[PDB]
């Protein structure tokens, strides 16, 4: 039997279509995963191929939790550690934030989506250490979901990395993943540090995962990510009434469309809830929005909010705080 829940599939389809129409976008995808099993509860695309598995993107901001997790897991960084987050140079290249802050701690780096802060955390590790970590998350790795045309994405050999490329990878550029690979990678955060296999078939036994970080680290990262959907957070448009939600949002770049070259901006939102004890991962992409907003949170947050809220309701999960 398929793991897909027709109620969630219908909800995802309707909310996706609503956003694609409103923002006059080219295409879109929603993936909903069981956060503790890797089973696909919904997977919808606009008409055409199964872009969730075929289309790889440079993920942008949604990748940031991972170098943060690696840094915390290593013991080299504490959540309260503060970093100089002013723009800086690597050779002639500049790494800078959208909103400039002189200093941020790790919670702030997550909350504000700081490219500088994330790059500095990554810079504490060798190219090999970072590559091995990204590889362990499934970047450049086949999922073997049994979907046809499944992209492995791109993770360049660390032996070829320049310092600027290590830096840009930490904030989601210079490596490429499909939306389903991104959703899968988020299971390290939701399933207490263990990467789950992805399946569209109902699983008869407990899927065993590969441990990537400690469970304590995964828990701390989920906590940090709640700041993204609270006041002051880059992902407020994706807050879900009655729940705490860990999430990231940002603009990804599509360089490959099917079997062809491309260059498109893709609004992205991915997250999980309830944040302390997650049941669901929802991931959303909308390709080339051209109306009523072009910043990613406003385009995709509302899709995430409705799909997440509705999925939790459908599965019977009680709100953890009174509704506003
Ligand atoms: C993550 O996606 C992050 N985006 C960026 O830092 C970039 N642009 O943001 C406007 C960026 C850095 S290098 C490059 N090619 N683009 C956060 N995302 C957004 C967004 O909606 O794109 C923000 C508004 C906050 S910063």
């Amino acid at each position: 039997a398929l793991s897909l829940d027709q109620r969630i599939q219908t909800l995802a389809y309707e909310e996706l279509n609503k956003a694609v129409e409103y923002h006059q976008a080219k295409a879109g995808t929603v993936v909903v995963l069981d956060a503790r099993t890797g089973e696909i509860l919904a997977l919808v695309n606009t008409p055409g191929r199964n872009r969730a598995v075929t289309d790889m993107i440079e993920p942008g901001s949604v990748m940031k939790p991972f170098p943060i997790a690696k840094a915390l897991d290593s013991g080299k960084v504490d959540t309260t550690d503060t970093f100089n987050t002013l723009p800086y140079k690597i050779g002639p290249a500049t790494v800078q934030d959208t909103h400039v802050y002189p200093t941020l701690d790790v919670r702030g780096i997550m909350q504000k989506s700081s490219n500088v802060g994330t790059s500095k955390l990554s810079a504490m590790f060798t190219p090999k250490e970072m590559y091995d970590f990204y590889h362990d998350l499934g970047v450049g790795v086949r999922m073997h979901s049994g979907f046809p045309g499944e992209s492995a994405g791109v993770l360049r050999n660390w032996r070829k990395w320049r310092p600027i490329e290590q830096a840009t990878m930490s904030f989601g550029y210079g490596l490429q993943l499909s939306l389903l690979q991104l959703a899968r990678a988020y299971t390290v955060l939701t399933h207490d540090g263990e990467l789950l296999p992805v399946s569209f078939e109902k699983q008869a036994v407990a899927p065993k995962g590969k441990r990537v970080i400690k469970a304590s680290t995964a828990k701390k990262v989920r906590e940090l990510m709640v700041s993204v959907t609270e006041a002051g957070g880059s992902g407020i448009a994706g807050a879900v009434d009655g729940f705490d939600v860990g999430a990231k949002t940002g603009t990804a770049r599509k360089l490959v469309n099917g079997r062809y070259v491309d260059y498109k901006h893709v609004a992205t939102f991915i997250g999980f809830a309830p944040a302390k004890n997650p049941r669901v991962i929802v991931a959303v992409t909308i390709d080339e929005p051209t109306a009523n907003g072009y910043y990613s949170g406003v385009v995709t947050g509302p899709v995430f909010k409705q799909v997440m809220g509705g999925s939790l309701n459908i599965l019977g999960v009680s709100p953890t705080k009174p509704l506003t």
